[PDB]
């Protein structure tokens, strides 16, 4: 009847190819399900599955003057929107769906069911998630270094890792997490680490989000935080000072919703899923401006304090009351950090404390005993 | 005479395809009217329709540059505008209509006499929109945890009966409802409940109203995060784009005597270290042990149909005669 | 089978069209990876390439009409991304790469492995990078003029040294330099002679980026340093006048992050990698909203000392404090920057200044002392 | 092999198109350097070279079908980006290129090899740039008019000449000069003189530029500007008055930099190429926020003080001490300005000037003793 | 020669198809003169003057190719423009036009000569504009207890019937009304029968009622201003402007009034006195 009918039909029938209800159409080529909203992806699928026809189904898509009429077929069979993104607890890498509950791989037609839309952006090397490496090692020795595992920083260090391993699943995290910490004791070098663990899944946006109309015209910083696991905030200045605008109630309240209001440059999607960890890296204390019930069981400090220094400032930092300790600064860390020599080892440390507080159910909690004016709230 | 011209005066004979006055083209496929003002989903009906022309007249329609011939023709046939969304007593599924006077499910042709450009989204599973089960036990306890039908609170819970039983019909509805209330009260539980209900005939906007362009034939529009007189009176009015959702808000504390109704929330949820802290205050008459897995049972959609079922009793109470929204000054 | 398709197949075999993380697809013609995302350069490369296939594969490709279908079966075939820019210590030429750790000139092939997207912008002409030739002599007497070798100039002509020489570098600078100095004293012939030495690498912008929130709306200023590894900034105003707003304090944070948020103009990126060394052409002392050591850690200050002037006022200037020295003004000199007479012997200064001291690794270290309120603050 | 291929290479032979670095597609029709980034000129060229190739080659480009293969092929052989404007003792007409150290003019391949992309907008007329005429010797009692050649407005002509013939150089020149004067004086005039001598390369701006933030957000006031060889900016309001905004000093050191920053609407190029004479048509004494030394060799003041009137309030004027010589108004004369009357006169004169103090060296000098408080800070 | 030219040819020769000054194609289908500078309604004329030319030019019409090539060439045939909204004295329904001279309707193509592009929004039913009629005699009553007839407020009763007549006729108005009254008196009430009486004109190019140096902004003939301004509310160059009446105390029969009101002070010349 039609070939170039028939070969939509087939590619059909494999599922590739799906329409969500966003309006955009994800395509299955290369183990990850793929989106972009300015070119057709399909018509790359289109030639990826050109071998799984058959032979005279196959010589056919050698031609895109052939290739966008078989598109123009599909995008008008695809009239049911098929939901995306249900399962929190996985983790989408460029070749693959890794389980989170037991630590295993998935790759082919088993990572197809999760329709994980947005990936971590690389590939999952199989040997590099181990337990026992020299990266690991010297890894552990970082992050005991930026976090020591004293009695009295107990409890902080078990925040500090519940924080960093809920960047790992889907869900609406209920919580804001805030990184308080005085100069040069670690909270960049976390970060970076945490970006090049998760990878694609880690935005940094600004403080617009936090103090700011986030209704008024176009605003793509909320627009590029969907779906995205984990958020960054830098840009905390002190408030203390004249003209600077204390951080927006109701923003917190807004940003902790399962379902964000934004929308960006050039559309009306006015609608964005809520799977991000917002972690506010600040140096002072936050002020808002006002306090109340709604904002006291929102919020999360973490305190960052021993404290990387050349030897000649080394006594500078001795006598300082906010810092327990002085490390040695290492020059050459940051330079194999963008190296991504800690990213499996990285990765196996937050799966390995993933499933050390999140295995029943995710929820953060909210610790107001460390903020003076919330202290001063709490009697 | 012409194959391309005699398919498209066809296929404009089952009337398929309407024209809106609003300038944007309806679409009937799936047993459901749908629209989209950026995109020919007329393209998409001229391929479904294929299995209901001759064989002879089906094998010509395998072929996108011979769909936008046709597509074409159909566009310059449609000159008469038709009228959408007048039934207000209705509710569209994504596979059929709901009557709310009765509780009959219409499917097919029975479902295309009315025009409903918009639906919920969601095929209605018949064999969900039950009185018992235990989903509908659980969930009609949480309403009750969250509203007591106590002696104080009878004319609360009411009132609360009729605002939510109201996000069912397509008319125009002249009060706005607050949702004033303190912390852990529900207001949020409330909207997504009815977010797993209603599905799309929800749209939530910011505090600039009190977006324009999406409350357009909705249902219910919420507006969140409260920290003008004139807009109330710009809002309640029958074209603002079609007013028929009902305008509720999300606030913490105290915010045109006749239109405004305000719902009072008492009940207060906490775990048990800050129990204590909550019984001696006054703006809470009880408190009980927060759940912290309900939440997730909310997108899951676990609570959907008897909330659902819940929202068709609860409108066939009030609003059967005529719906009208009463305030309380 | 297919002509059309086995030639896109060949061109893919050479690796001469990559696609890039940013949606771009980069190009290799003429020694020189090129990209233009309004422009698909892959045309120009589908035609230079045509004297490397057969014959037959040869005569079919003069055609417009048969070298877009060539571009779009290639544009269906690039379905991963390749990183770029990730060698530091290269310095690429619009015919080539040059290694700084040697000083050798790398074309051809050998230049095609370190992808280096952004280029200097001419030509490296080999009979020039030499030490003995009247233009490295005059530009050796114009660089001692601007900074003497004296013994109270020693530490300030090193570091004056170090920040120029690391303009070549495609690291990340944690340092802002400023240019502090009266005036005619030759921050703005340093500024041309830089220009002159490396091309395209070199941007300039507005003061906004120093005292504004880069966030609100599009900013270009910051769209445009994206891996450029030298950014000026001139326009400094006396902020002791009413109404002049102080440098925001979080923006010298922000400049030395590794990626920095700011978006263009039509467009949604908001990841602009940092490779830029940012140096300040100022003309009083710069104040803050607000001094503390997150900040007393990121700025170095030269000073420029020696004074050039006409003969009518030189007696005016002898006895100002703010010059050490007064020499001679140069009335044609600027006209003999603009013709590039001093290109590749500066740029010999700098290769031969930046094997001097980040040979083992590149770090830019703050001189916190050198600045009033930030003295008062140590103490 | 293919005809149109060797069309366009034909084309490529005699270099008649070029890329420059901005993007642009310059071509060469009617002996001048044409663009025009919203249609590509190319065509045109395509056509007009119609009379060069042989005739097989030659009857063929009548067809636009064919003229649009020929110009996507001739966009994919240029790679090569070329610089341009670099002669600047060049004067280009719409007909050819004028010498100007000779007054020699040139027209055809002589005139290609200086790259001008701006020209006059009008045809060199060559029995007109003559010595005697009745059109000249109007024009010289006209200017004597303006400025008599008395013993104590000497050095006040010859600034005057010496500014008026900068606006014919390609350098960029580093002052800014004021038409301070009182009302019915020659300011205007002398604007209307030197807008019908050089045409095109002159334009008028507003006080935005001058008394503005040139960096936040569009400004076509500083894209116009570019590659124009004079700028003037009347309306210079009484600042006495209150809630009028002096003039920024650092919009002044911006505007004398050898390219200036600056953004168009709809585009993103900052950098535009700074070849202007600035001159401000002010009408009461200038006051700026900060006076440094910085401010003084950049500022050059020329006072007119012929002034013109009816013969009704001719006595009103001898009392007047603003005013040293009282003429009769020509009210015909403003008639035969826009008529370009004395267009080539002025041209004349113009060139004559230009070799009479820019033949070694064009650079401009300051007058900082001529303004009260600029004096003030003079010692 | 053409048989896609001969078609445009006569597609004009009906006077169909008009430009206007203000950049528009008016196009002309179900008798009313529709146009929209976002869609281009020409090709739908195409198809709907096919049955009314030759059927050897009709058969050809079949063919959305073939149809924007009559479209393209009527385009570039169009070179003058043309004036709309010329009399001021005429009311357009979706059917026709009504003359308010003397109370005639028309319809069809002595509807057409009338360029008017702002209908009222609703048809013309012709047995309902009569005199006597039951919802007729309650819209009377309720105008009666709205403003009642005495003789004190007979000054007061003619002014408001003189300021809602005025809003009929498409000329300038040069004087502003007011609706100086207190709650619960009836002021939203007219103002409903008057937009279920008129319908799309009344809400501002070409709308002759609007509800709410601005007095002198809104009282010239360009801002086109057709429209009598009332503001609904709780120097000598502004006193010749302004004119008040008092508030104290169905929709084709309040059209039938309407133009009884007006062919009562109006028939000679339109004029509201201050
Ligand atoms: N375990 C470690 N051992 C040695 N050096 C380390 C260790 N962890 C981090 N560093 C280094 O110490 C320095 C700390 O800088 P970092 O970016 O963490 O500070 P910060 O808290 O972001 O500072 P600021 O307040 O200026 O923003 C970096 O150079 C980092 O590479
Ligand atoms: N019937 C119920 N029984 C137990 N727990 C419940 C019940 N209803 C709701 N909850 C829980 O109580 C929590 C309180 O959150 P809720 O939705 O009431 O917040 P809110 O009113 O929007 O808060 P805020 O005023 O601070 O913005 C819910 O998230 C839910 O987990
Ligand atoms: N080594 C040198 N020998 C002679 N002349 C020189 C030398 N270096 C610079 N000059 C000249 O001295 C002047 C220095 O001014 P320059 O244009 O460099 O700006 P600047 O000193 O930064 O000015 P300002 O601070 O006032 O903006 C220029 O005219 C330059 O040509
Ligand atoms: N040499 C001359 N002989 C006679 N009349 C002249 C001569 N030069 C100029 N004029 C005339 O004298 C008048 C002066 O007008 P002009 O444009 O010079 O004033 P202006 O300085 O711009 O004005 P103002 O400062 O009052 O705004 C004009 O009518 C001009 O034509
Ligand atoms: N004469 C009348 N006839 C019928 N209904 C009336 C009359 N006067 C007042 N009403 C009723 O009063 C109600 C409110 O009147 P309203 O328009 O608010 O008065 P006002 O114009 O002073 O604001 C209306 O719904 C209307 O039905
Ligand atoms: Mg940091
Ligand atoms: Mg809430
Ligand atoms: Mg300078
Ligand atoms: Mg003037």
């Amino acid at each position: 009847g039609n070939k170039l009918f028939n070969i939509a039909q087939r590619i059909l029938d494999t599922n590739s190819v799906l329409l969500t209800e966003r309006g955009d159409h994800i395509v299955w080529i290369n183990n990850s399900w793929k989106f972009n909203s300015e070119e057709p992806l399909i018509t790359k699928l289109i030639l990826s599955i050109r071998h799984q026809l058959p032979k005279e189904y196959s010589s056919e898509l050698l031609c895109p003057r052939k290739r966008k009429t078989v598109e123009a077929n599909i995008r008008d069979m695809l009239v049911d929107s098929v939901e995306t993104d249900t399962y929190p607890d996985k983790l989408p890498f460029k070749n693959g769906v890794l389980d989170l509950v037991d630590g295993m791989f998935y790759s082919g037609d088993d990572a197809k069911k999760y329709t994980c839309t947005v990936s971590t952006g690389f590939k999952f090397d199989d040997t590099k998630f181990v337990e026992d490496s020299p990266e690991m090692e010297e890894l552990m020795n970082i992050i005991n270094d930026i976090q020591p595992l004293t009695d009295e920083n107990k409890k902080n260090r078990e925040l500090y890792e519940k924080t960093l391993s809920s960047c790992l699943c889907g869900a609406t995290k209920g919580c804001l997490t805030f990184f308080f910490g005085e100069t040069a004791t670690g909270k960049s070098t976390t970060k970076r680490l945490l970006k090049s663990a998760i990878g694609d899944l880690f935005v940094e946006t600004g403080q617009t989000i936090l103090t700011d109309v986030l209704d008024k015209g176009p605003n793509p910083f909320i627009a590029n935080m969907h779906l995205k696991r984990s958020v960054f905030c830098s840009e905390l200045p002190d408030f203390a000072c004249s003209g600077s605008k204390k951080i927006r109630s109701d923003n917190i309240k807004k940003l902790t919703e399962p379902c964000v209001i934004g929308r960006p440059c050039f559309s009306n999607k006015i609608n964005n899923r809520n799977h991000a960890t917002i972690i506010i890296d600040t140096n002072y204390k936050p002020v808002f401006d006002r306090i109340d019930n709604a904002l006291m069981r929102r919020i999360a400090v973490v305190r960052f304090r021993t404290h990387f220094s050349q030897p000649s400032g080394r006594e500078a930092a001795e006598n300082n009351d906010a810092y327990d300790k002085v490390k040695l600064l290492d020059e050459g860390l940051d330079g194999k950090i963008q190296n991504n020599r800690y990213r499996f080892a990285f990765l196996y440390l937050l799966v390995k404390w993933y499933k050390k507080y999140h295995i029943p159910i995710m929820k953060l909690y909210p610790t107001p005993e460390e903020i003076p004016d919330f202290a001063f709230y709490l009697k």
